[PDB]
């Protein structure tokens, strides 16, 4: 009684796909003996951009001069959020024609408006014009939220040369996406079984699919026990992080299955022992049924996704 269709925002797993946008990038500690630090921004494709920043790990308060090359195909509005920054600090911003930049306060702060250069290698020229060295370079497919940690990092070289394969913990951006999913809902004794089968991950193997497991609600907490049935063409694993619900927790899959300090703490979660499931909606709600897992609650197919949110009625 399992009529598969295209899902709707009601179905209990919503699948998302979370990406770091990185192309290329570099940073350098050739800044040191130079007045400020110079970190470029370059964005790929009104448009909003939160800029977190924070000093580097080594440093507990950030009080160097510094500039900002907030870079765009089209305007952008960026919220600068800060953390243990020092105030009264000049801190410039060029950005292109319509950009703007707003913060959570005029103390020795200005937005400059630029023609700039849209390859890489212009741009960091346009910089060494106007700074002689520059701290960090990112270019970015996208992003609602870039992260960087200023500061100058001892690990890095002397110059800032761009490479396609350079990644800092330093200079991050994030991007979620939500995917689209078949499936079906079929319905109890403050039990749920919910069928998942990915299709891929994302060619990176043994990479993390998280579960987030919460009541629907929100605000009031269950008791409910939960019964999942993992299954991937590919290699994964499976992280599951519960909130807001306690009960049995038993996992169905042949993959590793990682579970958080909450999942562990919230639920009473069964020794996860490898269980070889076969393919399809058919074969997966038969199996299910056949385990002593009755009645299923839905079953999920999803081309691809490394992150699922299930959430659990009332």
């Amino acid at each position: 009684p399992c009529e598969l269709l295209p899902v709707g925002v009601g179905h209990p797993v919503q699948a998302m796909l979370k990406s770091f946008t990185a192309l290329s990038g570099c940073a350098s500690r050739g800044t040191t003996s130079h007045p400020q630090e110079v970190h470029i921004i370059n964005l790929r494709k009104t448009a909003e951009v939160a800029l977190h920043l924070r000093p580097i790990q080594s440093l507990h308060v950030h009080q160097k001069p510094l500039v900002f090359i907030l870079n765009s195909p089209q305007p952008i509005l960026w919220k600068v959020r800060t953390e243990k920054l020092a105030p009264g600090v000049k801190r410039i911003f060029h950005v292109v024609e319509g950009s703007e930049v707003h913060f959570e306060v005029s103390k020795s702060c200005e937005v400059k408006v630029e023609t700039l250069p849209h390859g890489n290698e212009h741009l960091l020229n346009w910089a060494h014009h106007r700074y002689t060295a520059v701290t960090s370079f990112s270019e970015l497919r996208m992003a609602h939220d870039i992260y960087i940690k200023v500061g100058e990092d001892p690990v890095f070289s002397e110059t800032c040369k761009i490479d396609n394969k350079f990644l800092s913990l330093n200079y991050l951006a994030s991007y979620i996406e939500p995917q689209p999913s078949t499936g079906c809902v079929l319905s109890d004794h403050e039990q749920e079984v919910h069928i998942i089968e990915l299709q891929a991950p994302n060619s990176a193997f043994q990479v993390d699919v998280i579960v987030d497991l919460r009541p629907l609600d929100g605000d009031i907490p269950l008791h409910r026990d939960v019964v999942l049935l993992l299954k991937c063409e590919k290699s994964v694993n499976w992280v599951i992080k519960a909130h807001k619900v306690m009960g049995k927790l038993e996992i169905m899959t042949s993959d590793t299955v990682s579970l958080s300090e909450d999942t562990e703490r919230l639920m009473q979660v069964s020794k996860t022992v490898k269980q070889k499931l076969p393919a399809g909606s058919q074969a997966l709600i038969q199996w299910a049924e056949e385990n002593g897992f009755n009645p299923v609650t839905s079953y999920t197919n999803t081309p691809v996704a490394n992150h699922f949110n299930l959430r659990l009625r009332e």
